[PDB]
């Protein structure tokens, strides 16, 4: 087994009926089981602004799965609830599964990038993440209690 850690975002059609109809779809992934679910946050949309608020979230899911395996059942949990691909880079949507980490691993292929490359910038993603795991070090050694003792990051609010 491995600890993958997901981010949960969503700003369309009720944000808290798709991040809740999002988490029991995470719990029927096979070979897999969710440890721990953060609180959800209400959070103001970085990139284009002219979308409504956030709810962001994280998940701590142990599984067996290879990480993309992973990555096509999150995908299909966001096709499933109405994810449609518009031109508009960053645009909103009803819900984003965002791998942050699989267990240590460092995974480079044609469509899975983890770490998240953009995460350790993000509060929306690292809050959430230290509220389920306080004590995660990163494959690259750095601590996240270290990142957000060390830099500034808004604070969030609970949704
Ligand atoms: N760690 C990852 N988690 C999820 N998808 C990933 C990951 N790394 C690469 N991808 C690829 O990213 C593609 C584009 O996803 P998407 O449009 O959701 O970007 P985004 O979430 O809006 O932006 P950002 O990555 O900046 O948060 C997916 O089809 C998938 O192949
Ligand atoms: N609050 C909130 N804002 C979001 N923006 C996006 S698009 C990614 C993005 C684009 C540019 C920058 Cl600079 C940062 C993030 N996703 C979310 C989300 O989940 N939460
Ligand atoms: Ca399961
Ligand atoms: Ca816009
Ligand atoms: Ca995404
Ligand atoms: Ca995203
Ligand atoms: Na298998």
């Amino acid at each position: 087994m491995t600890v993958a850690y997901i981010a949960i975002g969503s700003n369309l059609a009720s944000p808290l009926e798709q991040v809740n109809a999002a988490l029991k779809a995470l719990g029927d992934i096979p070979e897999s089981h969710i440890l721990t679910v953060s609180s959800f946050y209400r959070t103001p949309p970085l990139g284009p602004q002219d979308q409504p608020d956030y709810l962001n979230a994280a998940v701590a899911l142990e599984t067996s799965l290879a990480p993309e395996e992973l990555l096509n059942h999150t995908q299909r949990i966001e096709l499933q609830q109405g994810r449609v691909r518009k031109a508009e880079r960053w645009g909103p949507r009803t819900l984003d599964l965002d791998i942050m980490l699989f267990g240590n691993e460092v995974i480079n292929t044609e469509r899975l990038t983890v770490p998240h490359y953009d995460m350790k910038n993000r509060g929306f993603m690292l809050w959430p993440l230290f509220e389920i795991a306080p004590e995660l070090v990163f494959p690259d050694g750095e601590m996240l209690r270290q990142i957000l003792h060390t830099r500034a990051f808004d604070k969030l609010n609970k949704w």
